[PDB]
């Protein structure tokens, strides 16, 4: 798969369309897309391990994180490959998302076909929280929006 | 991927909850859940290509089609990856879903993971309607439920 995309949905009406392409295998993968009814500031932003959504978001499980590493930024080293950082929602409660990331992909070992794209209610700490829970969770607290990441056309 | 998962939703009643399980690599996948608000008798059950469904069920495009045959039953070597022919409604409007299939997979190019399960309006013909649209998508008319396959724990 060279192209993927999202549907987000929860309650607010928390909800959006999020686009991936992927020029190259062993290429960056491009994210972007608009997703409304947030609260103004930055919302926690990542790849969960399954496509699950049967009890809604929380089936999703942890972070996507095939190597066993801990929670960290999208630019660090240490981060699960499932750690895309956050979106910022402007005062009309809308996120414009635009990221390139060199950890996920399409194809291979990271692929994220498949997997539970989530928003978050909270911030994410990018593990520099000085908890336990920050280098796990990055404390972005419950699941705003969620859905399937599918091979588009 | 040994497990798969997929929500079904609609615009009207239609609902369900479908499992996949696949024991060995290349080996049979096993097909198991319940759909509910079906009109009693046969409703076409296919794969489509994308797991795209930003503008719901139509959005997932044609049957998974890899090897570039004509439709058929499951049963048939003349077919799709995606033809699963259909599932039975009783008179509450309950399918019992429970298939064994060999040619999808959840690995390889026959890989099912990231596209669109479909429940169908109409029983599909497996190919046996004689017009030109029964190899193609065998008649079964609107799209009532469809989701994403996502991998599952
Ligand atoms: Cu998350
Ligand atoms: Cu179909
Ligand atoms: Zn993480
Ligand atoms: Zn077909």
């Amino acid at each position: 798969a060279t192209k993927a995309v999202c549907v987000l949905k929860g309650d607010g009406p928390v909800q959006g369309i999020i686009n991936f392409e992927q020029k190259e295998s062993n290429g960056p993968v491009k994210v972007w897309g608009s997703i409304k009814g947030l609260t103004e500031g930055l919302h926690g932003f990542h790849v969960h391990e399954f496509g699950d959504n049967t009890a809604g978001c929380t089936s999703a499980g942890p972070h996507f994180n095939p190597l066993s590493r801990k929670h960290g930024g999208p630019k660090d080293e240490e981060r699960h490959v499932g750690d895309l950082g956050n979106v910022t929602a402007d005062k009309d409660g809308v996120a414009d998302v635009s990221i390139e990331d060199s950890v996920i992909s399409l194809s291979g070992d990271h692929c994220i076909i498949g997997r539970t794209l989530v928003v978050h209610e909270k911030a994410d700490d990018l593990g520099k929280g000085g908890n336990e829970e920050s280098t796990k969770t990055g404390n972005a607290g419950s699941r705003l929006a969620c859905g399937v990441i599918g091979i588009a056309q």
